[PDB]
Protein backbone atom coordinates (compact mmCIF):
# COMPACT_ATOMS: atom_id res chain seq x y z
CA UNK A 1 0.00 0.00 0.00
CA UNK A 2 0.65 3.74 -0.56
CA UNK A 3 3.58 5.35 1.21
CA UNK A 4 2.46 8.10 3.83
CA UNK A 5 4.37 11.36 3.01
CA UNK A 6 5.60 13.60 6.25
CA UNK A 7 7.35 16.99 6.44
CA UNK A 8 10.85 16.22 7.07
CA UNK A 9 11.45 18.33 9.84
CA UNK A 10 7.70 18.67 11.30
CA UNK A 11 6.24 15.37 11.01
CA UNK A 12 2.83 17.10 9.40
CA UNK A 13 1.03 14.98 6.25
CA UNK A 14 2.14 16.25 3.22
CA UNK A 15 -0.65 16.47 0.97
CA UNK A 16 0.64 15.13 -1.96
CA UNK A 17 -2.29 14.40 -4.40
CA UNK A 18 -3.64 17.91 -3.01
CA UNK A 19 -0.38 20.00 -3.74
CA UNK A 20 1.24 18.26 -6.76
CA UNK A 21 0.64 19.34 -10.10
CA UNK A 22 -2.18 17.64 -12.23
CA UNK A 23 -0.20 16.12 -15.06
CA UNK A 24 2.79 13.88 -14.86
CA UNK A 25 1.53 11.34 -12.02
CA UNK A 26 0.24 8.83 -14.63
CA UNK A 27 3.52 6.81 -15.63
CA UNK A 28 5.02 3.37 -14.51
CA UNK A 29 7.48 5.12 -12.25
CA UNK A 30 5.53 7.00 -10.00
CA UNK A 31 3.05 4.65 -9.31
CA UNK A 32 5.67 2.30 -8.33
CA UNK A 33 7.22 4.99 -6.23
CA UNK A 34 3.89 6.12 -4.32
CA UNK A 35 3.53 2.34 -3.69
CA UNK A 36 6.86 1.75 -2.61
CA UNK A 37 9.07 4.63 -1.76
CA UNK A 38 11.63 3.64 -4.37
CA UNK A 39 12.27 6.06 -7.21
CA UNK A 40 13.10 3.55 -10.24
CA UNK A 41 14.91 6.39 -12.31
CA UNK A 42 17.81 5.89 -10.06
CA UNK A 43 20.86 5.80 -11.95
CA UNK A 44 19.03 5.04 -15.50
CA UNK A 45 21.08 7.20 -17.51
CA UNK A 46 17.86 8.14 -19.55
CA UNK A 47 16.81 10.31 -16.83
CA UNK A 48 19.57 11.98 -16.28
CA UNK A 49 19.32 14.82 -18.55
CA UNK A 50 16.48 15.90 -17.56
CA UNK A 51 17.10 15.41 -13.75
CA UNK A 52 20.01 18.07 -14.37
CA UNK A 53 18.17 20.58 -16.38
CA UNK A 54 15.16 20.52 -13.21
CA UNK A 55 17.87 20.95 -10.79
CA UNK A 56 20.23 23.71 -12.60
CA UNK A 57 17.28 25.81 -13.00
CA UNK A 58 15.28 25.63 -9.59
CA UNK A 59 18.32 24.58 -6.86
CA UNK A 60 21.89 25.05 -8.58
CA UNK A 61 21.57 28.53 -7.70
CA UNK A 62 21.42 27.12 -3.45
CA UNK A 63 22.82 23.93 -3.32
CA UNK A 64 25.85 24.74 -6.58
CA UNK A 65 25.53 23.06 -10.45
CA UNK A 66 26.96 19.82 -9.14
CA UNK A 67 25.49 19.88 -5.68
CA UNK A 68 28.40 21.19 -3.66
CA UNK A 69 26.89 23.42 -1.51
CA UNK A 70 26.42 27.31 -1.73
CA UNK A 71 23.70 29.28 0.46
CA UNK A 72 22.45 25.64 0.69
CA UNK A 73 24.40 22.56 1.73
CA UNK A 74 26.52 20.19 -0.32
CA UNK A 75 24.15 17.53 -1.64
CA UNK A 76 26.92 15.49 -3.19
CA UNK A 77 28.23 13.74 0.06
CA UNK A 78 27.58 11.31 2.02
CA UNK A 79 26.50 13.59 5.19
CA UNK A 80 22.82 14.31 5.95
CA UNK A 81 21.49 16.70 8.14
CA UNK A 82 18.61 15.17 7.86
CA UNK A 83 19.25 11.30 7.62
CA UNK A 84 16.26 10.09 6.33
CA UNK A 85 17.79 11.83 2.97
CA UNK A 86 19.79 8.26 2.31
CA UNK A 87 16.12 7.31 1.56
CA UNK A 88 14.45 8.07 -2.03
CA UNK A 89 11.10 8.17 0.66
CA UNK A 90 12.92 11.08 2.94
CA UNK A 91 14.38 12.83 -0.05
CA UNK A 92 11.23 13.32 -1.72
CA UNK A 93 9.78 14.45 1.54
CA UNK A 94 12.65 16.98 2.00
CA UNK A 95 11.91 18.50 -1.63
CA UNK A 96 8.13 18.11 -1.79
CA UNK A 97 7.70 19.61 1.59
CA UNK A 98 10.56 21.94 2.20
CA UNK A 99 12.74 22.22 5.65
CA UNK A 100 13.83 24.90 7.18
CA UNK A 101 14.88 28.81 6.73
CA UNK A 102 15.44 29.44 2.86
CA UNK A 103 14.74 25.63 1.90
CA UNK A 104 11.10 25.82 0.76
CA UNK A 105 8.37 23.11 -0.07
CA UNK A 106 8.59 22.50 -4.35
CA UNK A 107 5.83 19.90 -4.19
CA UNK A 108 3.42 22.26 -5.99
CA UNK A 109 6.30 22.93 -8.84
CA UNK A 110 7.18 19.38 -9.70
CA UNK A 111 5.19 17.19 -11.38
CA UNK A 112 5.97 13.14 -9.90
CA UNK A 113 7.09 12.23 -12.67
CA UNK A 114 10.06 14.88 -13.04
CA UNK A 115 10.48 15.02 -9.31
CA UNK A 116 11.64 11.34 -9.07
CA UNK A 117 14.00 12.30 -11.94
CA UNK A 118 15.25 15.14 -10.25
CA UNK A 119 15.75 12.65 -7.57
CA UNK A 120 17.65 10.53 -9.84
CA UNK A 121 20.33 13.83 -10.67
CA UNK A 122 20.76 14.02 -6.95
CA UNK A 123 21.69 10.55 -6.60
CA UNK A 124 24.14 10.62 -9.44
CA UNK A 125 25.68 13.79 -8.47
CA UNK A 126 27.40 11.85 -5.30
CA UNK A 127 31.09 11.49 -5.07
CA UNK A 128 31.77 9.98 -1.94
CA UNK A 129 31.70 6.30 -1.17
CA UNK A 130 28.33 4.48 -1.58
CA UNK A 131 29.24 1.18 -0.07
CA UNK A 132 26.77 1.94 2.98
CA UNK A 133 24.57 3.52 0.87
CA UNK A 134 20.34 3.56 1.50
CA UNK A 135 19.14 4.35 -2.16
CA UNK A 136 21.09 2.16 -3.91
CA UNK A 137 20.67 -1.50 -4.42
CA UNK A 138 23.22 -4.29 -4.09
CA UNK A 139 24.00 -4.56 -8.06
CA UNK A 140 23.96 -0.41 -8.19
CA UNK A 141 26.49 -0.04 -5.46
CA UNK A 142 29.19 -2.53 -7.33
CA UNK A 143 29.07 -0.52 -10.39
CA UNK A 144 28.30 3.50 -9.11
CA UNK A 145 31.40 5.73 -9.79
CA UNK A 146 31.76 8.87 -7.85
CA UNK A 147 30.12 11.66 -10.36
CA UNK A 148 33.08 13.48 -12.34
CA UNK A 149 31.79 17.07 -14.30
CA UNK A 150 34.19 16.98 -16.84
CA UNK A 151 33.29 13.59 -17.83
CA UNK A 152 29.91 14.85 -17.95
CA UNK A 153 29.72 17.37 -19.74
CA UNK A 154 32.40 15.65 -22.45
CA UNK A 155 30.72 12.30 -23.06
CA UNK A 156 28.29 11.69 -20.23
CA UNK A 157 25.50 13.31 -21.08
CA UNK A 158 25.60 13.35 -24.78
CA UNK A 159 25.20 9.53 -24.08
CA UNK A 160 22.93 9.58 -21.69
CA UNK A 161 20.82 11.90 -23.95
CA UNK A 162 20.77 9.26 -26.25
CA UNK A 163 19.11 7.05 -24.34
CA UNK A 164 15.27 6.34 -22.90
CA UNK A 165 14.12 7.07 -19.83
CA UNK A 166 12.20 4.04 -18.40
CA UNK A 167 12.14 1.53 -15.23
CA UNK A 168 13.11 -2.16 -15.56
C1 LIG B 1 15.14 22.20 -5.84
C2 LIG B 1 14.02 21.57 -6.03
C3 LIG B 1 15.99 21.94 -4.59
C4 LIG B 1 16.35 20.83 -4.16
C5 LIG B 1 16.40 19.50 -4.91
C6 LIG B 1 16.81 20.92 -2.77
C7 LIG B 1 17.25 19.91 -1.90
C8 LIG B 1 17.54 19.99 -0.55
C9 LIG B 1 17.73 18.89 0.39
C10 LIG B 1 17.64 17.39 -0.02
C11 LIG B 1 17.96 19.39 1.61
C12 LIG B 1 18.26 18.59 2.89
C13 LIG B 1 19.79 18.41 2.94
C14 LIG B 1 20.23 17.48 4.07
O1 LIG B 1 19.39 16.74 4.63
O2 LIG B 1 21.44 17.51 4.40
C15 LIG B 1 17.98 20.84 1.49
C16 LIG B 1 18.22 21.79 2.49
C17 LIG B 1 18.36 23.17 2.31
N1 LIG B 1 18.18 23.85 1.10
FE1 LIG B 1 17.40 23.02 -0.72
N2 LIG B 1 16.78 22.27 -2.53
C18 LIG B 1 16.25 22.94 -3.60
C19 LIG B 1 16.13 24.29 -3.74
C20 LIG B 1 16.64 25.19 -2.83
C21 LIG B 1 16.49 26.66 -2.87
C22 LIG B 1 16.19 27.37 -4.19
C23 LIG B 1 17.13 27.16 -1.83
C24 LIG B 1 17.59 28.62 -1.53
C25 LIG B 1 16.72 29.57 -1.73
C26 LIG B 1 17.59 26.04 -0.99
C27 LIG B 1 18.26 26.15 0.21
C28 LIG B 1 18.37 25.23 1.22
C29 LIG B 1 18.74 25.50 2.60
C30 LIG B 1 19.08 26.89 3.21
C31 LIG B 1 18.72 24.15 3.31
C32 LIG B 1 19.01 23.82 4.82
C33 LIG B 1 17.60 23.63 5.40
C34 LIG B 1 17.58 22.93 6.73
O3 LIG B 1 16.49 22.64 7.26
O4 LIG B 1 18.66 22.64 7.25
N3 LIG B 1 17.27 24.85 -1.64
N4 LIG B 1 17.74 21.15 0.17
ZN1 LIG C 1 -2.37 3.22 -17.85
ZN1 LIG D 1 27.96 24.80 -8.67
ZN1 LIG E 1 25.38 16.73 2.37
ZN1 LIG F 1 10.57 24.57 -6.81
ZN1 LIG G 1 26.76 21.59 -17.33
Amino acid sequence: AQEVFRNTVTGEALDVEGQAPKEGRDTPAVKQFMQTGVDPYVEVAGCLPKGEEIYLESCSGCHGHIGEGKVGPGLNDSYWTYPKNTTDKGLFETIFGGANGMMGPHGQDLELDNMLKLIAWIRHIQKDDVADADWLSDEQKKNFKPFDIKAWEATGKAAAEKAQCKIS
